[PDB]
């Protein structure tokens, strides 16, 4: 509501002048012109309406109308022109301020403190800005000035009507407060139910996602239906509450079209009463009612524009605070500068992350750096040398340390600009621009050449070309890139690729090295200079760096990661942190640091050295007969009895200028209006409600089919990539709500529209055929051939989608490269390439789009005037009477207006019809693995031993049909004896389980009691197993139901019993709602041990004839570990249970009766190698069991 935001803004006092401040003084009054070019056009209707009654008095009495027509059309023309001016003004102003705020935002982005660069990652900002623009590019345009026109019209109409007659309109305007009251009272009761409706939807969302993620656990226990039931029981409440909301939503709508007619009737009635009591004519009564009515219409169209304007205001306040965010590390020029940089001293460098405020990395980084020295440094792959170079560059500052230089001055006194100026940097990867080869090289010295002109006298702009192509030649010859660049065509012309994508990487690193060399730093630094080079080119680069022109004044720090290239070094401060801070463990030269001791550096140098589909829907819709016929009848009644108002209004005008027999006529004609209103109420009520009552059922019978078919689909369908839970949950919600909102909201509208367009047109021919043909021709050539709004919105939206669309995107991925140089060189390379291409097309676009809007506001006036002229023309020569014309006219006009009114309620029809074909196969797609298909032998769960056998297997996934996984497996497990499996970790041990449970089918042969697997009625085959994953999963149901998952019929006492083996049934008796406390989503409200014990209890409740473990106690404490192992051995002691395990401790393997082993000689599969160690013969020959006892 507007009052909400008004009370909000009342206290902070945002300036309503705020968007209009990035403007010169010239645009202060080009704006002001449009103030007066949009108040005059509000004083138009008070003239038309004030002559409206006089025209009718003048036509049905004999006299002529010609002066008033010419008095009117001139005002129409000046309205056209005054409407044409304002568009051209306002759009230009908006484009200007829109450009300028963007160009301020880019600058403010380039002045973040380094920490903020890490806080908000990159392209998010690029995705934010544009969004805010489309909240303000189309929210302060012409639809701001449309306020004042309507306000002026309101004031003029009401006050003129009041001075002409006051008691009448006072007696009329006493019904509209009751509309506002009903509106708020209905809005309350709508929100109160809508929020509960929303509340009962996220539950279903969770039930879908959490169930699709952990899919195979559902298939193993066969717990499909106990999710469907919860889904339906949560869906029904949503349906009923949203229908209760739609009822009140439709009642108010159907009501507002009922009181306006009472207003008309009482108005005319009291008018005739005062006319009779007079002894003020009748021409002064037709206008008062229309004035008071269209006056209070403008208060329904002003407010959305105010909302959008406040929205633009808050959007701009959400951006100027970004532009007014100050960094801590400023690139000012207030800092001083030494003659040259001497003796950069470090001492106790301390710093923590501003995000994580309890983690330190450095303690005592401290050493000296003075000109004329050579060095060599190396760090581990987790040091944070990035932090070191960032602090050299001053992206951050320490917390306790110091950057003392020359033992007299800290870095804070030194100019950051001068500091980065005299530092050549090279980084890890070649992520460079796409301008050209040389332009990455000659633009560097700008960072210094600005100083030639900034402190001297803009001469900076002209000295760009002054740096010629001289140094590229020699700096290319040095790094040996001269050979290649002089070989391929377009030597210094073929640009470095799009975001550095065309040429080789190491050669782009040579370009970076040339940048560092050419910019003439007093301190030339390199970091990861030679990270991934070959031998000879690296050595030549080394020879280039250590012996540049005049190496007596420089500090040639180098950080390589190959240890055969740290040969020369005045000192090698290699460090370690073994964790609250590093410290330099190693100190010395290359020769006196490897042979020093058997230390860390010693180890380092040692190691390296079609239409059917939709008539499905229509078939579904053509079965609920009790709700189709009612909608049909309401459509008939509305379409039939709205036009009757027109020719009941005409007869009431023609009978007004007859002083005789007036009382009876009034008493007879007002009552029909009353009755028609009482019918229209009920019609619009029962029309806008069963629409949604039919919309609901199609959704909640399609969602059922989808979510019921998806569960039974085989596992290979889920193994694919596109079959992701996110997209599959996105479909079921979005496209189904579109099938509701899109389709049935565009089958009723067409029917009602066609009903009106037939009945009104036909019984408009019958009274005056000569006028109707003209009118239809006019509106035909106007709408379907000169669609002003269509062409306007098209020409808008095409060019509103939008080389400023190319440089901006690639200028953020290289945000670390722009800091090497280039801060304003691309502040002033986008202004040009914007302004050059805006205006040249903008002129034509805006002049056309302003003329087309100025035409649209003053078209009905000319048509109406022409109609009145053509009507009073024929009547003079005695061809048609007056009443027939009035009847043929009012019906057409009012019905056209109403038909255009309700037409603007459609929804998205095409995209829903499109998506229905996307997801139609899924509710019908064949899976060829169905738990329901029960053709096969039943597994009676009493005659079972558990003898598994493997004849031969050669299996491979379809995800890659190139990697063999099994090379002729063969082993057995006889009866009620453990068979442990010890092998290489990651060799694919936990895959045979999936084969056994028919998650995949067969290039291999598995037997159960010497019987094939495909003849078992697999529901029962999954009824006598129980697995244990690495981590179980706990759904959002109760602990009672989590344990009872799979088997619905079970007592709480049995749960208390089987919960004893897991030894967890004491913690549960430590809090209220013991077997009722609902765990959180994904089991995030409990521990890991509790989770596994609950999973074990769930597996044991079923009385599983065969057990299948996997990674028993990978992370549990010894207590729960030995309790579990106690359960294992105790349950092995009894018969009637064959167990198979995959352990990682001899503590359990000692009880193994046969220990089968898998090996991986070469990466092409596995096969059995060992059998029968049974803890006695650990290695009579070679094996891995010896390894897994001597390591254990
Ligand atoms: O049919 C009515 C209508 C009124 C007026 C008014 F009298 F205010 F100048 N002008 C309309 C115009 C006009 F072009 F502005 F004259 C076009 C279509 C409908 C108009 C309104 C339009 C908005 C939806 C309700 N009917």
């Amino acid at each position: 509501s507007t009052a909400e935001l008004f009370r909000k803004i009342k206290n902070e006092k945002i300036s309503f002048f705020l968007p209009f401040k990035c403007l010169p003084a010239q645009h202060r009054k080009l704006l002001f012109i449009s103030f007066v070019c949009a108040v005059l056009s509000g004083g138009t209707l008070p003239f038309f309406i004030s002559v409206f009654g006089v025209i009718l008095k003048n036509m049905n009495l004999g006299d002529d109308i010609n002066p008033i027509i010419l008095s009117l059309v001139s005002i129409g023309l000046v309205q056209f022109i005054l409407s044409m001016i304002s568009s051209y003004c306002m759009d230009v102003i908006t484009s200007k301020i829109l450009k300028t705020l963007k160009l301020e935002y880019l600058r403010s982005v380039f002045y973040q403190d380094g920490q903020f660069h890490d806080n908000n990652p990159g392209s998010k900002l690029r995705s934010d800005l544009d969004f805010y623009l489309e909240q303000v590019s189309s929210g302060i345009g012409t639809k701001f000035i449309t306020i004042f026109t309507y306000a002026s019209s309101f004031l003029g109409l009401y006050i003129w009507s009041l001075i002409k007659n006051a008691r009448l309109t006072l007696c009329i305007t006493c019904v509209f407060p009751l509309i506002y009251v009903c509106g708020v009272i209905c809005n309350k009761k709508v929100k109160l139910n809508k929020k509960t409706s929303l509340l009962y939807n996220n539950n279903t969302m969770s039930i879908i996602e959490e169930a699709l993620m952990g899919i195979r656990t559902v298939a193993s226990y066969c717990g499909e239906k106990t999710i469907l039931n919860k889904f339906n029981l949560s869906e029904t409440f949503y349906s009923k509450y949203i229908l209760k909301a739609n009822f009140v939503e439709a009642l108010h709508i159907g009501l507002i079209n009922g009181l306006i007619l009472v207003s008309y009737a009482f108005g005319f009635w009291y008018g005739t009463r005062i006319i009779i009591n007079s002894a003020f004519n009748g021409a002064s009564v037709i206008s008062i009612l229309l004035g008071v009515l269209i006056s209070m219409f403008m208060l329904t169209i002003i407010l959305p524009n105010i909302t959008e304007y406040m929205k633009a205001l808050e959007a701009t306040n959400s951006l100027y605070e970004i532009i007014n965010r100050k960094p801590l590390v400023e690139n000012n020029d207030d800092g001083e500068t030494l003659p040259n940089i001497k003796k950069i001293e470090f001492k106790n460098v301390r710093f923590h992350y501003d995000t994580r405020k309890d983690v330190e990395i450095y303690k005592d980084l401290s050493f000296t750096l003075k000109e004329g020295k050579t060095y060599a440094f190396v760090g581990e792959s987790g040091c944070g040398k990035s932090t070191i170079l960032k602090l050299i560059e001053r992206l951050y500052d320490p917390t306790e340390g110091d950057i003392i230089v020359n033992d007299s001055h800290n870095l804070k006194d030194i100019n950051l600009k001068w500091w980065r100026s005299k530092i050549g940097v090279v980084s890890q990867d070649p992520l460079l621009f796409s301008n050209s080869i040389k332009n990455n090289i000659k633009y560097s010295l700008y960072s210094l050449k600005d100083l030639e002109a900034m402190e001297n006298y803009l001469e900076m702009k002209k000295e760009y070309q002054t740096i010629k192509d001289s140094d590229v030649v020699d700096v290319s010859k040095k790094v040996l890139i001269h050979d290649f660049v002089s070989s391929l065509p377009d030597k210094y012309d073929t640009l470095v690729g799009s975001n550095a994508s065309k040429l080789s990487g190491g050669q782009k690193q040579r370009i970076s090295i040339a940048r560092a060399i050419m910019r003439n730093p007093k301190i030339l630094i390199l970091d990861e200079a030679t990270s991934s080079l070959d031998n000879k080119s690296e050595y030549l680069v080394q020879k280039t760096i250590n012996n540049l022109k005049g190496n007596e004044n420089r500090i040639t720090i180098i950080i390589a990661h190959r240890l055969s290239t740290i040969r020369y070094a005045n000192t090698i401060f290699v460090l370690s942190n073994r964790n609250e801070g590093s410290y330099i463990i190693e100190q010395g030269t290359h020769d006196s640091l490897m042979k020093n001791k058997n230390g860390i550096y010693h180890l380092m140098i040692n190691n390296q050295k079609a239409p059917n589909n939709l008539r499905i829907i229509y078939k579904e819709i053509f079965s609920y007969k009790k709700d189709v016929t009612i909608i049909f009848f309401s459509i008939l009644v509305a379409g039939g009895l709205y036009p009757v108002f027109a020719l009941l209004y005409a007869r009431y005008v023609s009978t007004l200028f007859d002083f005789a027999n007036l009382e009876y006529n009034s008493n007879k004609y007002s009552i029909y209006i009353l009755l028609i209103a009482i019918a229209m109420f009920i019609s619009e009520t029962l029309k806008n409600y069963y629409n949604n009552k039919i919309g609901e059922k199609v959704e909640k019978t399609m969602k059922r089919r989808l979510f019921e078919n998806i569960l039974y689909q085989e596992m290979s369908f889920f193994d694919q990539d596109k079959n992701t839970p996110g997209v599959l949950s996105a479909h079921i919600n979005r496209d189904v709500h579109l099938l509701k909102t899109g389709l049935v909201n565009n089958i009723v509208i067409f029917s009602h529209f066609i009903m009106l367009f037939l009945v009104s047109m036909v019984m408009s021919f019958y009274f005056c055929p000569i006028v109707a043909a003209v009118l239809t021709f006019i509106y035909f050539i106007n709408m379907r051939v000169f669609a002003v709004r269509a062409r306007l919105t098209k020409s808008k939206e095409i060019e509103k989608k939008e080389d400023p669309s190319f440089l901006i995107q690639e200028a953020f991925y290289n945000m670390h490269t722009v800091i090497n140089y280039g801060l304003e060189d691309y502040f002033c390379n986008l202004i040009e390439k914007a302004i050059d291409y805006k205006n040249k097309g903008q002129k034509r676009r805006i002049i056309v789009n302003a003329a087309l809007w100025g035409f649209s506001q003053s078209a009905q006036l000319f048509i109406n005037s022409f109609a009145y002229w053509f009507g009073s023309f024929l009547i003079k020569r005695g061809t048609i009477l007056v009443d027939d014309f009035m009847k043929s006219l009012f019906t057409f006009i009012f019905t056209g207006s109403y038909a255009g009114k309700l037409m603007s309620l459609k929804g998205d029809s095409e995209n829903a019809k499109l998506s229905f074909e996307k997801y139609y196969p899924l509710m019908i797609r064949k899976s060829n693995i169905d738990v329901r298909d029960d053709g096969g032998i039943r597994i009676n769960k009493n005659l079972i031993k558990g003898k598994v056998d493997i004849k031969d297997v050669n299996f491979r996934y379809i995800s890659r049909p190139n990697v063999p996984i099994y090379k002729n497996l063969s082993f057995t497990c006889d009866s009620k004896k453990t068979t442990a499996i010890v092998g290489e970790t990651g060799s694919g041990k936990s895959t045979f389980m999936n084969l056994l449970l028919r998650f995949y089918d067969l290039n291999g042969e598995i037997l159960l009691d010497d019987i094939n697997i495909c003849d078992y009625n697999l529901r029962d085959l999954r009824n006598l197993f129980s697995i244990v994953s690495q981590e179980p999963m706990l759904f959002n149901m109760s602990i009672y139901e989590n344990i009872k998952f799979g088997r619905e019929d079970a007592t709480l006492e049995d749960v208390k019993r089987v919960s004893k083996f897991a030894a967890i049934d004491e913690f549960i008796e430590s809090l209220p709602n013991k077997y009722d406390t609902n765990v959180g989503p994904y089991g995030k409200s409990l521990s890991g041990g509790q989770k596994q014990r609950i999973a074990i209890a769930r597996a044991l409740l079923r009385e599983p004839k065969i057990l299948l473990l996997d990674e028993a106690t990978s992370s549990l404490d010894s207590n729960s570990e030995k309790l579990i192992e106690k359960t294992i051995v105790d349950i092995k002691d009894k018969a009637d249970k064959t167990i198979i395990t995959i352990a990682h401790r001899i503590a359990s393997i000692k009880r193994s009766d046969k220990i089968v082993v898998f090996n991986n000689p070469d990466r092409n599969g596995t096969f059995v190698q060992s059998h029968g160690t049974h803890d006695e013969l650990l290695s009579a020959q070679d094996g891995i069991y010896k390894k897994y006892v001597k390591l254990a």
